């Protein structure tokens, strides 16, 4: 369903929202993108209140 | 002085907002980031009423 995605850091802040096609693939992109962009913020994935949480 | 990032597209949709020194720098950084992210969406730069038009 709709996941949504939570930016915490310093050089960038703010949220992003995807759909994808279930659990295993929306947490499967949103990682491919913030496990580096030199934040690689710590990571946290939440499915049944569709949630991403990045801290630098 | 404040710039503004709009995202246009499909895969991703949001605004960002940043500060750099001047029109040359966030206009730099901003570009770092959207030249490719699979999206290397098409470009448009405002320094009079910061902004930024991303469209995969």
């Amino acid at each position: 369903m709709q996941y949504k995605l939570i930016l915490n850091g310093k050089t960038l802040k703010g949220e992003t929202t995807t759909e994808a096609v279930d659990a295993a693939t929306a947490e499967k992109v949103f990682k491919q993108y913030f496990n580096d962009n030199g934040v690689d913020g710590e990571w946290t994935y939440d499915d049944a209140t569709k949630t991403f949480t990045v801290t630098e």
